[PDB]
């Protein structure tokens, strides 16, 4: 490994922690292409996230980020976020980008161009409709699923359908992103961020911060249940997506995040604790999920088990109850 690629893997371990191993297990040219894409997206996210960067400066940064990949000297020295090293040392990451085969460079660049446009559009707004929530999630997450899929197909480790079916790929990203958004309600509130869709929360309370107050806990949990029900709608696509993967290392890479998201949603379902802190699955639970999630029968078994758990906890008076039961039933009877 060049020193510059070695530095990239150091940043990958610093940024992705124990998921770094799963990336490092990817076969052949996939390994480096995903590592670099991971880092480049981390840089883009860090720009988007940084509230100390003004809108007039942020918009050009997001629009032009795809171009910076091709500018050997481009870096950004003014960030105040946790992962700011990937921006300060962007030249090292962009050098390794430019060492990828062109078929992987062009995927990453195109994705960054489109994600930038979409991120720039949401600087000025909160998410209103569920349709807008899917549009926002496409920009920040769904496009990541689509990019990764295109790397898998372009490397020829997976059939071209994996890269072409943008909707199944998009669903992979939306499932993770909506799960994060749901779970991070309170941490977001405290950082002054709002991602729950206004059209949903506005039917329970007047302001989204209201869900943190004790008198509204019943309403908060109803909204939580409704948004979780929304996220579950992506699981048929997730199953379809995973069922097409033929490469073991790619399977594990895609499957492990999804089962951990499923278990997280199950933990969060009808759970007051979402409104008081960060509900997380136990480390030993996570490890077992990661070790188990390596073939379709086992992933389906995990999904069905957590969905049955949710099913049996649905309160009769929950306003989303028959929608929750309906999507769980669809998932169960598909595979
Ligand atoms: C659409 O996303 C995928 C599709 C197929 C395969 C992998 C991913 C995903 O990585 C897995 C999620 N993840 C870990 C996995 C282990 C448990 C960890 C935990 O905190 O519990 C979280 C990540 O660190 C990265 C991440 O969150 N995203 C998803 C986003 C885009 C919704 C923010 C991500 C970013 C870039 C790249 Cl190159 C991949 C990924």
């Amino acid at each position: 490994l060049s020193s510059s690629l070695k530095t990239c893997y150091k940043y990958l371990n610093q940024t992705s922690r124990s998921f770094a191993a799963v990336i490092q297990a990817l076969d052949g040219e996939m390994r480096n292409a995903v590592c670099i894409f991971y880092l480049v997206l981390r840089a883009l996210d860090t720009l988007e996230d940084d509230m100390t960067i003004s809108v007039e400066k942020k918009v050009p940064l997001l629009h032009n980020f795809h171009s910076f990949l091709y500018q050997p000297d481009w870096r950004f020295m003014e960030s105040k976020e946790k992962d700011r090293q990937v921006l300060e040392d962007f030249p090292t990451i962009s050098l390794e980008f430019r060492n990828l085969a062109e078929k992987y460079q062009t995927v990453i660049a195109d994705i960054c161009r489109r994600m930038g446009i979409g991120m720039a559009e949401f600087l000025d707004k909160h998410v209103t409709s569920e349709q807008e929530w899917d549009k926002y999630c496409h920009y920040v997450a769904g496009l990541v699923g689509i990019g990764l899929s295109r790397l898998f197909s372009a490397s020829e480790f997976e059939d071209p359908l994996v890269g072409e079916d943008t909707e199944r790929a998009n669903s992979m990203g939306l499932f993770l992103q909506k799960t994060n958004i749901i779970r991070d309600y309170l941490e977001d509130q405290q950082g002054g961020r709002e991602f729950w869709p206004q059209e949903v929360w506005s039917r329970y309370v007047k302001k989204l911060g209201d869900f943190a107050k004790p008198e509204n806990i019943d309403l908060a949990v109803q909204c939580l249940n409704e948004l979780i029900t929304n996220a579950l709608h992506h699981i048929p696509d997730v199953i379809t997506y995973l069922s097409r993967l033929r490469n073991q290392s790619v399977f594990n890479f895609c499957a492990i995040p999804q089962v951990m998201a499923i278990a997280t949603l199950a933990a969060c379902y009808n759970n007051q604790q979402v409104f008081k802190g960060a509900v997380k699955i136990r480390k030993g639970q996570a490890v077992t999920l990661m070790m188990d999630a390596t073939n379709m029968p086992a992933v389906k078994a995990i999904i069905y088990q957590y969905m049955e758990e949710i099913y049996h906890r649905i309160p009769d008076s929950d306003p989303s109850s028959s929608k929750t039961r309906q999507i769980i039933s669809t998932i169960r009877t598909q595979n």
